[PDB]
Protein backbone atom coordinates (compact mmCIF):
# COMPACT_ATOMS: atom_id res chain seq x y z
CA UNK A 1 0.00 0.00 0.00
CA UNK A 2 2.88 2.26 1.07
CA UNK A 3 1.29 3.11 4.46
CA UNK A 4 3.33 4.64 7.26
CA UNK A 5 2.38 5.92 10.65
CA UNK A 6 5.01 8.11 12.44
CA UNK A 7 3.98 7.82 16.06
CA UNK A 8 5.01 9.44 19.33
CA UNK A 9 6.94 12.41 17.98
CA UNK A 10 6.74 16.17 18.19
CA UNK A 11 5.85 17.82 14.84
CA UNK A 12 7.92 21.01 14.11
CA UNK A 13 6.61 23.38 11.39
CA UNK A 14 7.84 26.91 10.74
CA UNK A 15 5.06 28.40 12.91
CA UNK A 16 4.85 26.14 15.98
CA UNK A 17 5.62 22.65 17.34
CA UNK A 18 3.08 20.16 18.79
CA UNK A 19 2.84 16.48 19.71
CA UNK A 20 0.95 14.48 16.98
CA UNK A 21 1.28 11.39 14.89
CA UNK A 22 1.57 11.67 11.15
CA UNK A 23 -0.25 9.19 8.77
CA UNK A 24 1.36 8.74 5.34
CA UNK A 25 -0.34 7.04 2.41
CA UNK A 26 0.38 7.03 -1.32
CA UNK A 27 3.21 9.62 -1.29
CA UNK A 28 1.21 12.13 0.84
CA UNK A 29 0.57 13.10 4.43
CA UNK A 30 -3.12 12.23 4.82
CA UNK A 31 -3.60 12.92 8.53
CA UNK A 32 -1.84 14.78 11.39
CA UNK A 33 -3.30 14.32 14.87
CA UNK A 34 -2.83 12.76 18.35
CA UNK A 35 -3.07 9.00 18.94
CA UNK A 36 -3.87 7.96 15.37
CA UNK A 37 -5.04 4.35 14.64
CA UNK A 38 -2.53 1.98 12.97
CA UNK A 39 -4.32 0.56 9.82
CA UNK A 40 -3.59 -3.18 9.26
CA UNK A 41 -0.45 -3.50 7.21
CA UNK A 42 0.93 0.01 7.89
CA UNK A 43 4.47 0.28 9.11
CA UNK A 44 4.88 2.24 12.49
CA UNK A 45 7.99 4.43 12.80
CA UNK A 46 8.46 5.18 16.47
CA UNK A 47 9.35 8.90 16.77
CA UNK A 48 9.25 9.02 20.61
CA UNK A 49 11.74 11.58 21.82
CA UNK A 50 12.27 12.80 18.29
CA UNK A 51 11.17 15.80 16.22
CA UNK A 52 9.20 15.19 13.07
CA UNK A 53 10.19 17.87 10.55
CA UNK A 54 9.80 18.57 6.79
CA UNK A 55 12.82 17.13 4.95
CA UNK A 56 15.46 19.68 4.08
CA UNK A 57 15.33 21.43 0.69
CA UNK A 58 18.74 22.29 -0.65
CA UNK A 59 18.23 25.33 -2.86
CA UNK A 60 21.69 25.20 -4.42
CA UNK A 61 23.43 22.16 -5.97
CA UNK A 62 25.68 21.33 -8.96
CA UNK A 63 25.62 17.49 -9.14
CA UNK A 64 28.14 16.03 -11.77
CA UNK A 65 28.86 19.52 -13.19
CA UNK A 66 31.68 19.34 -15.81
CA UNK A 67 35.03 21.16 -15.08
CA UNK A 68 37.28 21.11 -18.20
CA UNK A 69 35.81 17.66 -19.07
CA UNK A 70 36.18 16.09 -15.58
CA UNK A 71 32.86 16.08 -13.69
CA UNK A 72 32.08 16.90 -10.04
CA UNK A 73 32.29 13.51 -8.29
CA UNK A 74 28.95 13.75 -6.47
CA UNK A 75 26.58 12.95 -9.41
CA UNK A 76 22.73 13.01 -9.34
CA UNK A 77 22.62 9.48 -7.93
CA UNK A 78 25.32 9.56 -5.18
CA UNK A 79 24.61 13.28 -4.46
CA UNK A 80 20.87 12.63 -3.72
CA UNK A 81 21.59 9.54 -1.66
CA UNK A 82 24.01 11.67 0.40
CA UNK A 83 21.28 14.31 0.71
CA UNK A 84 18.85 11.71 2.13
CA UNK A 85 21.36 10.30 4.58
CA UNK A 86 21.71 13.91 5.89
CA UNK A 87 18.02 14.67 6.22
CA UNK A 88 17.60 16.61 2.93
CA UNK A 89 14.78 15.37 0.63
CA UNK A 90 14.91 17.76 -2.25
CA UNK A 91 17.67 19.48 -4.24
CA UNK A 92 17.45 22.36 -6.75
CA UNK A 93 20.27 22.16 -9.25
CA UNK A 94 21.48 24.75 -11.85
CA UNK A 95 21.27 24.14 -15.52
CA UNK A 96 24.60 25.75 -16.68
CA UNK A 97 24.09 26.95 -20.24
CA UNK A 98 27.22 27.96 -22.20
CA UNK A 99 27.34 31.42 -23.81
CA UNK A 100 25.45 31.30 -27.22
CA UNK A 101 23.91 27.88 -26.37
CA UNK A 102 20.17 27.14 -26.21
CA UNK A 103 18.76 27.23 -22.67
CA UNK A 104 16.06 24.74 -23.70
CA UNK A 105 18.71 22.30 -24.99
CA UNK A 106 20.66 22.61 -21.76
CA UNK A 107 17.44 22.14 -19.68
CA UNK A 108 16.65 18.93 -21.72
CA UNK A 109 20.18 17.62 -21.13
CA UNK A 110 19.85 18.22 -17.34
CA UNK A 111 16.45 16.44 -17.22
CA UNK A 112 17.80 13.45 -19.24
CA UNK A 113 20.87 13.24 -16.94
CA UNK A 114 18.97 13.72 -13.65
CA UNK A 115 15.59 11.98 -14.17
CA UNK A 116 16.95 8.39 -14.27
CA UNK A 117 19.36 9.01 -11.38
CA UNK A 118 17.81 11.13 -8.58
CA UNK A 119 16.89 9.27 -5.44
CA UNK A 120 14.92 12.18 -3.98
CA UNK A 121 12.71 14.88 -5.65
CA UNK A 122 14.42 17.78 -7.36
CA UNK A 123 13.93 20.82 -9.51
CA UNK A 124 16.06 23.12 -11.65
CA UNK A 125 17.14 26.73 -11.89
CA UNK A 126 18.32 27.91 -15.32
CA UNK A 127 21.47 30.03 -15.77
CA UNK A 128 21.08 32.97 -18.22
CA UNK A 129 24.67 33.39 -19.39
CA UNK A 130 24.02 35.45 -22.44
CA UNK A 131 21.22 37.65 -23.85
CA UNK A 132 19.37 37.84 -27.15
CA UNK A 133 15.87 37.51 -28.59
CA UNK A 134 16.20 33.68 -28.53
CA UNK A 135 17.19 33.72 -24.78
CA UNK A 136 14.20 35.94 -24.12
CA UNK A 137 11.82 33.47 -25.81
CA UNK A 138 13.41 30.43 -24.17
CA UNK A 139 13.07 31.99 -20.72
CA UNK A 140 9.30 32.52 -21.39
CA UNK A 141 9.00 28.82 -22.45
CA UNK A 142 10.90 27.59 -19.39
CA UNK A 143 8.76 29.65 -17.03
CA UNK A 144 5.39 28.78 -18.67
CA UNK A 145 5.92 25.17 -19.80
CA UNK A 146 9.04 23.60 -18.19
CA UNK A 147 8.39 24.07 -14.54
CA UNK A 148 11.25 26.65 -13.92
CA UNK A 149 10.58 30.00 -12.18
CA UNK A 150 14.21 30.85 -11.26
CA UNK A 151 16.94 32.20 -13.53
CA UNK A 152 20.57 32.66 -12.46
CA UNK A 153 22.69 35.54 -13.67
CA UNK A 154 26.40 36.15 -13.12
CA UNK A 155 28.15 39.42 -12.34
CA UNK A 156 31.44 37.34 -11.98
CA UNK A 157 33.29 35.29 -14.68
CA UNK A 158 34.30 37.97 -17.22
CA UNK A 159 34.41 36.51 -20.78
CA UNK A 160 32.61 33.42 -19.66
CA UNK A 161 29.19 34.03 -17.94
CA UNK A 162 29.29 37.73 -16.92
CA UNK A 163 26.57 40.13 -17.93
CA UNK A 164 27.02 43.92 -17.83
CA UNK A 165 24.60 46.23 -16.02
CA UNK A 166 22.60 47.08 -19.20
CA UNK A 167 22.05 43.33 -19.91
CA UNK A 168 21.20 42.65 -16.25
CA UNK A 169 18.55 45.40 -16.39
CA UNK A 170 16.99 43.75 -19.54
CA UNK A 171 17.23 40.18 -18.12
CA UNK A 172 15.76 41.28 -14.78
CA UNK A 173 12.92 43.19 -16.50
CA UNK A 174 12.19 39.97 -18.42
CA UNK A 175 12.28 37.81 -15.26
CA UNK A 176 9.67 40.11 -13.85
CA UNK A 177 7.47 39.87 -17.00
CA UNK A 178 7.49 36.04 -16.93
CA UNK A 179 7.00 35.81 -13.15
CA UNK A 180 10.42 34.34 -12.34
CA UNK A 181 12.78 35.30 -9.54
CA UNK A 182 16.18 36.59 -10.60
CA UNK A 183 19.08 34.80 -8.82
CA UNK A 184 22.54 36.45 -8.95
CA UNK A 185 26.11 35.49 -8.41
CA UNK A 186 27.11 38.89 -6.97
CA UNK A 187 30.86 39.55 -7.25
CA UNK A 188 32.45 42.17 -9.47
CA UNK A 189 33.93 40.13 -12.38
CA UNK A 190 36.21 43.01 -13.58
CA UNK A 191 37.82 43.13 -10.16
CA UNK A 192 38.19 39.30 -9.91
CA UNK A 193 39.86 39.24 -13.33
CA UNK A 194 42.36 41.95 -12.35
CA UNK A 195 42.92 40.66 -8.83
CA UNK A 196 43.74 37.09 -10.01
CA UNK A 197 46.20 38.41 -12.71
CA UNK A 198 47.81 40.51 -9.98
CA UNK A 199 48.19 37.68 -7.39
CA UNK A 200 49.71 35.33 -10.05
CA UNK A 201 52.20 38.04 -11.21
CA UNK A 202 53.31 38.30 -7.54
CA UNK A 203 53.81 34.54 -7.41
CA UNK A 204 50.92 33.95 -4.99
CA UNK A 205 49.70 30.80 -6.77
CA UNK A 206 48.20 28.94 -3.76
CA UNK A 207 44.66 28.99 -2.46
CA UNK A 208 45.32 32.16 -0.36
CA UNK A 209 45.62 34.03 -3.64
CA UNK A 210 42.10 32.81 -4.55
CA UNK A 211 40.65 34.71 -1.52
CA UNK A 212 43.09 37.68 -1.70
CA UNK A 213 42.25 38.42 -5.30
CA UNK A 214 38.54 39.03 -4.46
CA UNK A 215 38.14 40.06 -0.79
CA UNK A 216 34.61 40.67 0.59
CA UNK A 217 34.26 44.30 -0.63
CA UNK A 218 34.12 42.79 -4.21
CA UNK A 219 31.15 40.58 -3.18
CA UNK A 220 29.39 43.50 -1.21
CA UNK A 221 29.74 45.90 -4.11
CA UNK A 222 28.14 43.65 -6.68
CA UNK A 223 25.40 42.63 -4.22
CA UNK A 224 24.35 46.27 -3.72
CA UNK A 225 24.57 46.79 -7.49
CA UNK A 226 22.25 43.83 -8.28
CA UNK A 227 19.80 45.07 -5.62
CA UNK A 228 19.80 48.56 -7.13
CA UNK A 229 19.14 47.33 -10.65
CA UNK A 230 16.40 44.88 -9.56
CA UNK A 231 14.80 47.64 -7.47
CA UNK A 232 14.86 49.97 -10.49
CA UNK A 233 12.81 47.51 -12.51
CA UNK A 234 10.69 46.13 -9.60
CA UNK A 235 12.06 42.57 -10.22
CA UNK A 236 12.33 40.22 -7.18
CA UNK A 237 15.98 39.27 -6.49
CA UNK A 238 17.68 36.27 -4.87
CA UNK A 239 21.40 36.54 -3.87
CA UNK A 240 22.85 33.03 -4.01
CA UNK A 241 25.82 31.88 -1.75
CA UNK A 242 26.21 34.85 0.54
CA UNK A 243 29.70 34.27 1.91
CA UNK A 244 30.56 37.45 3.82
CA UNK A 245 29.45 39.72 6.66
CA UNK A 246 29.56 42.81 4.50
CA UNK A 247 27.48 41.26 1.59
CA UNK A 248 25.03 39.91 4.17
CA UNK A 249 24.75 43.45 5.63
CA UNK A 250 23.92 44.86 2.16
CA UNK A 251 21.02 42.38 1.82
CA UNK A 252 19.99 43.12 5.44
CA UNK A 253 19.84 46.92 4.81
CA UNK A 254 18.04 46.52 1.51
CA UNK A 255 15.26 44.37 3.12
CA UNK A 256 14.79 46.89 5.97
CA UNK A 257 14.39 49.47 3.16
CA UNK A 258 11.58 47.26 1.71
CA UNK A 259 13.55 45.84 -1.30
CA UNK A 260 12.19 42.52 -2.50
CA UNK A 261 15.43 40.59 -2.13
CA UNK A 262 16.32 37.28 -0.39
CA UNK A 263 19.82 36.24 0.77
CA UNK A 264 21.00 32.60 0.81
CA UNK A 265 24.07 31.71 2.92
CA UNK A 266 25.27 28.11 2.40
CA UNK A 267 26.38 25.34 4.79
CA UNK A 268 30.00 26.18 4.04
CA UNK A 269 29.73 29.85 4.97
CA UNK A 270 27.72 28.93 8.12
CA UNK A 271 29.92 26.12 9.32
CA UNK A 272 33.50 26.98 8.43
CA UNK A 273 35.77 29.88 7.31
CA UNK A 274 38.46 30.88 4.78
CA UNK A 275 41.43 30.86 7.24
CA UNK A 276 41.83 27.28 5.73
CA UNK A 277 43.18 28.85 2.54
CA UNK A 278 46.29 29.76 4.53
CA UNK A 279 46.89 26.12 5.74
CA UNK A 280 50.49 24.95 5.11
CA UNK A 281 49.24 21.75 3.41
CA UNK A 282 48.30 22.69 -0.20
CA UNK A 283 45.78 19.91 -0.52
CA UNK A 284 43.92 20.97 2.68
CA UNK A 285 43.74 24.60 1.57
CA UNK A 286 42.50 23.71 -1.98
CA UNK A 287 39.57 21.63 -0.51
CA UNK A 288 37.86 24.94 0.51
CA UNK A 289 38.24 26.76 -2.80
CA UNK A 290 34.88 27.89 -4.26
CA UNK A 291 33.46 31.15 -5.70
CA UNK A 292 32.87 33.41 -3.91
CA UNK A 293 35.59 32.35 -1.37
CA UNK A 294 35.15 31.59 2.28
CA UNK A 295 36.33 34.55 4.29
CA UNK A 296 39.34 34.73 6.65
CA UNK A 297 37.46 36.71 9.32
CA UNK A 298 36.56 33.94 11.82
CA UNK A 299 33.53 35.86 13.18
CA UNK A 300 31.90 35.32 9.67
CA UNK A 301 29.96 32.05 10.09
CA UNK A 302 28.54 33.01 13.53
CA UNK A 303 27.46 36.42 12.15
CA UNK A 304 25.82 34.90 9.07
CA UNK A 305 23.98 32.49 11.41
CA UNK A 306 22.81 35.52 13.58
CA UNK A 307 21.46 37.20 10.41
CA UNK A 308 19.81 33.90 9.27
CA UNK A 309 18.16 33.60 12.73
CA UNK A 310 16.93 37.21 12.45
CA UNK A 311 15.67 36.80 8.80
CA UNK A 312 18.14 39.31 7.35
CA UNK A 313 19.04 36.13 5.49
CA UNK A 314 16.19 33.78 4.69
CA UNK A 315 17.09 30.25 3.55
CA UNK A 316 20.00 27.85 2.92
CA UNK A 317 21.61 25.74 0.22
CA UNK A 318 25.05 24.13 -0.07
CA UNK A 319 26.50 24.99 -3.48
CA UNK A 320 27.51 21.29 -3.41
CA UNK A 321 29.94 20.91 -6.36
CA UNK A 322 32.49 18.36 -5.28
CA UNK A 323 35.94 17.58 -6.68
CA UNK A 324 38.23 14.84 -5.35
CA UNK A 325 41.70 15.60 -4.07
CA UNK A 326 43.19 14.45 -7.42
CA UNK A 327 40.80 16.79 -9.30
CA UNK A 328 41.56 19.84 -7.06
CA UNK A 329 45.26 19.19 -7.80
CA UNK A 330 44.66 20.48 -11.37
CA UNK A 331 45.53 23.88 -9.89
CA UNK A 332 48.48 22.84 -7.71
CA UNK A 333 50.58 25.48 -9.53
CA UNK A 334 47.88 28.09 -10.25
CA UNK A 335 44.77 28.68 -8.01
CA UNK A 336 42.77 29.83 -11.06
CA UNK A 337 42.86 26.23 -12.29
CA UNK A 338 41.57 24.64 -9.12
CA UNK A 339 38.01 23.39 -9.89
CA UNK A 340 35.85 25.48 -7.53
CA UNK A 341 33.37 23.83 -5.21
CA UNK A 342 32.94 22.29 -1.84
CA UNK A 343 30.73 19.64 -0.15
CA UNK A 344 27.61 20.27 2.02
CA UNK A 345 24.60 18.46 0.63
CA UNK A 346 24.79 15.72 3.28
CA UNK A 347 25.88 17.76 6.30
CA UNK A 348 23.79 20.95 5.88
CA UNK A 349 20.98 19.97 8.27
CA UNK A 350 23.29 18.88 11.18
CA UNK A 351 25.71 21.80 10.69
CA UNK A 352 22.86 24.34 10.87
CA UNK A 353 21.19 22.62 13.83
CA UNK A 354 24.49 22.54 15.75
CA UNK A 355 25.65 26.12 14.81
CA UNK A 356 22.14 27.66 14.91
CA UNK A 357 19.75 25.82 17.29
CA UNK A 358 22.10 24.13 19.82
CA UNK A 359 23.97 27.47 20.07
CA UNK A 360 20.73 29.24 21.02
CA UNK A 361 20.75 31.64 17.95
CA UNK A 362 17.45 30.36 16.50
CA UNK A 363 14.74 27.96 17.63
CA UNK A 364 13.55 24.69 16.04
CA UNK A 365 10.74 26.44 14.13
CA UNK A 366 13.08 28.98 12.47
CA UNK A 367 15.32 25.99 11.67
CA UNK A 368 12.49 24.41 9.64
CA UNK A 369 11.87 27.75 7.87
CA UNK A 370 15.49 28.24 6.81
CA UNK A 371 16.06 24.63 5.75
CA UNK A 372 12.79 23.80 3.83
CA UNK A 373 9.80 26.13 4.20
CA UNK A 374 11.19 29.33 2.71
CA UNK A 375 12.70 27.40 -0.23
CA UNK A 376 9.24 25.97 -0.90
CA UNK A 377 7.61 29.43 -0.65
CA UNK A 378 10.16 31.22 -2.93
CA UNK A 379 10.42 28.54 -5.62
CA UNK A 380 6.54 28.00 -5.44
CA UNK A 381 5.56 24.64 -3.89
CA UNK A 382 4.48 25.46 -0.34
CA UNK A 383 2.76 23.85 1.51
CA UNK A 384 3.22 20.91 -0.94
CA UNK A 385 6.74 20.69 0.67
CA UNK A 386 8.18 22.42 3.79
CA UNK A 387 5.24 21.58 6.04
CA UNK A 388 3.90 18.64 8.07
CA UNK A 389 0.22 18.94 7.23
CA UNK A 390 -2.57 16.91 5.57
CA UNK A 391 -2.20 16.87 1.76
CA UNK A 392 1.50 17.85 1.80
CA UNK A 393 4.10 15.57 0.16
CA UNK A 394 5.42 12.93 2.55
CA UNK A 395 9.10 14.16 2.59
CA UNK A 396 9.63 13.82 6.36
CA UNK A 397 12.70 13.47 8.63
CA UNK A 398 12.74 11.98 12.09
CA UNK A 399 15.24 14.12 13.87
CA UNK A 400 17.12 13.50 17.12
CA UNK A 401 18.21 16.92 18.43
CA UNK A 402 19.92 15.55 21.61
CA UNK A 403 22.47 13.08 20.16
CA UNK A 404 25.65 14.22 18.44
CA UNK A 405 27.43 12.90 15.39
CA UNK A 406 30.89 13.59 14.26
CA UNK A 407 31.15 14.61 10.69
CA UNK A 408 33.95 12.76 8.76
CA UNK A 409 34.95 11.88 5.23
CA UNK A 410 35.49 8.36 6.68
CA UNK A 411 31.81 7.97 7.41
CA UNK A 412 29.97 10.34 5.07
CA UNK A 413 27.99 9.22 1.92
CA UNK A 414 29.32 11.80 -0.47
CA UNK A 415 31.63 10.61 -3.26
CA UNK A 416 34.26 13.24 -2.42
CA UNK A 417 37.27 11.97 -0.40
CA UNK A 418 37.43 14.83 2.15
CA UNK A 419 34.87 16.98 4.02
CA UNK A 420 35.23 20.71 4.80
CA UNK A 421 33.47 20.12 8.15
CA UNK A 422 35.87 17.18 9.07
CA UNK A 423 35.86 16.60 12.86
CA UNK A 424 32.83 18.73 13.63
CA UNK A 425 30.72 17.43 16.43
CA UNK A 426 27.00 18.31 15.70
CA UNK A 427 23.91 17.99 17.84
CA UNK A 428 21.02 16.97 15.51
CA UNK A 429 20.98 13.56 13.77
CA UNK A 430 18.64 12.51 11.01
CA UNK A 431 17.56 9.04 12.21
CA UNK A 432 14.95 8.18 9.57
CA UNK A 433 14.38 9.89 6.22
CA UNK A 434 11.08 9.44 4.33
CA UNK A 435 10.92 10.61 0.68
CA UNK A 436 7.75 10.38 -1.43
CA UNK A 437 6.18 8.37 1.45
CA UNK A 438 8.88 5.62 1.43
CA UNK A 439 11.48 5.00 4.18
CA UNK A 440 14.68 5.62 2.24
CA UNK A 441 17.12 5.99 5.11
CA UNK A 442 17.11 4.32 8.55
CA UNK A 443 19.59 2.72 11.01
CA UNK A 444 22.33 4.40 9.08
CA UNK A 445 21.45 2.64 5.85
CA UNK A 446 20.09 3.92 2.51
CA UNK A 447 17.26 2.01 0.84
CA UNK A 448 16.49 3.74 -2.46
CA UNK A 449 17.06 3.36 -6.18
CA UNK A 450 18.34 5.74 -8.79
CA UNK A 451 15.33 7.32 -10.52
CA UNK A 452 12.89 6.96 -7.61
CA UNK A 453 12.86 10.81 -7.10
CA UNK A 454 10.75 13.11 -9.39
CA UNK A 455 11.30 16.47 -11.07
CA UNK A 456 9.03 19.06 -9.44
CA UNK A 457 7.32 21.28 -12.12
CA UNK A 458 6.68 24.80 -10.70
CA UNK A 459 4.40 27.58 -11.83
CA UNK A 460 5.61 31.25 -12.20
CA UNK A 461 4.44 34.20 -9.99
CA UNK A 462 5.12 32.66 -6.64
CA UNK A 463 2.75 34.57 -4.30
CA UNK A 464 5.33 34.81 -1.50
CA UNK A 465 7.60 36.53 -3.92
CA UNK A 466 5.22 38.60 -6.14
CA UNK A 467 2.36 39.91 -3.95
CA UNK A 468 4.31 43.08 -3.05
CA UNK A 469 5.82 43.39 -6.51
CA UNK A 470 2.27 43.40 -8.08
CA UNK A 471 0.93 45.93 -5.55
CA UNK A 472 3.89 48.28 -6.26
CA UNK A 473 3.16 48.09 -10.06
CA UNK A 474 -0.36 49.35 -9.11
CA UNK A 475 0.48 52.24 -6.66
CA UNK A 476 4.12 53.05 -7.35
CA UNK A 477 3.86 54.35 -10.98
CA UNK A 478 5.75 57.66 -11.50
CA UNK A 479 3.33 60.59 -12.07
CA UNK A 480 3.73 63.64 -14.40
CA UNK A 481 3.30 67.13 -12.85
CA UNK A 482 0.46 68.88 -14.80
CA UNK A 483 1.72 72.19 -16.24
CA UNK A 484 0.86 74.80 -18.80
CA UNK A 485 3.29 74.66 -21.80
CA UNK A 486 6.33 76.82 -21.42
CA UNK A 487 5.48 80.15 -23.15
CA UNK A 488 8.85 82.06 -23.05
CA UNK A 489 11.78 82.46 -25.44
CA UNK A 490 14.19 79.65 -26.41
CA UNK A 491 17.91 80.38 -27.33
CA UNK A 492 18.87 79.79 -31.05
N1 LIG B 1 40.10 31.91 -7.81
C1 LIG B 1 40.06 33.24 -8.04
O1 LIG B 1 39.81 33.92 -7.13
C2 LIG B 1 40.41 33.83 -9.46
N2 LIG B 1 40.06 32.93 -10.55
C3 LIG B 1 39.15 31.97 -9.83
C4 LIG B 1 39.50 30.45 -9.79
O2 LIG B 1 39.24 30.21 -11.00
O3 LIG B 1 39.88 29.65 -8.66
C5 LIG B 1 39.41 33.88 -11.48
C6 LIG B 1 40.11 34.01 -12.87
O4 LIG B 1 40.30 32.96 -13.52
O5 LIG B 1 40.34 35.17 -13.33
N1 LIG C 1 38.26 27.23 -11.69
C1 LIG C 1 36.88 27.12 -11.76
O1 LIG C 1 36.22 26.24 -11.21
C2 LIG C 1 36.14 28.19 -12.58
N2 LIG C 1 34.67 28.17 -12.23
C3 LIG C 1 34.44 29.20 -11.21
C4 LIG C 1 33.36 28.76 -10.23
O2 LIG C 1 33.04 27.54 -10.34
O3 LIG C 1 32.96 29.63 -9.35
C5 LIG C 1 33.76 28.43 -13.40
C6 LIG C 1 33.18 27.09 -13.98
O4 LIG C 1 33.28 26.05 -13.29
O5 LIG C 1 32.66 27.13 -15.12
N1 LIG D 1 32.08 26.50 -5.59
C1 LIG D 1 32.06 27.08 -6.77
O1 LIG D 1 32.48 28.23 -6.91
C2 LIG D 1 31.40 26.21 -7.91
N2 LIG D 1 30.80 26.95 -9.03
C3 LIG D 1 30.07 26.03 -9.95
C4 LIG D 1 29.38 26.84 -11.07
O2 LIG D 1 28.46 27.59 -10.64
O3 LIG D 1 29.80 26.73 -12.29
C5 LIG D 1 30.17 28.29 -8.75
C6 LIG D 1 29.64 28.26 -7.27
O4 LIG D 1 29.47 27.15 -6.74
O5 LIG D 1 29.55 29.29 -6.66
Amino acid sequence: AGEILIKGGKVVNEDCSFFSDVHIRGGKIVEVGPDLRVPPGARVIDATDRLVIPGGIDTHTHMELAFMGTRAVDDFHIGTKAALAGGTTMILDFVMTQKGQSLLEAYDLWRKTADPKVCCDYSLHVAVTWWSDEVKDEMRTLAQERGVNSFKMFMAYKGLFMLRDDELYAVFSHCKEVGAIAQVHAENGDLIAEGAKKMLSLGITGPEGHELCRPEAVEAEATQRAITIASAVNCPLYVVHVMSKSAADVVSKARKDGRVVFGEPIAASLGTDGTNYWHKDWAHAAQYVMGPPLRPDPSTPGYLMDLLANDDLTLTGTDNCTFSRCQKALGKDDFTRIPNGVNGVEDRMSVIWEKGVHSGKMDENRFVAVTSSNAAKIFNFYPQKGRIAKDSDADVVIWDPKTTRKISAQTHHQAVDYNIFEGMECHGVPVVTVSRGRVVYEEGRLKVSPGQGRFIHRQPFSEFVYKRIRQRDEVGKPAVVIREPYAGEVVA
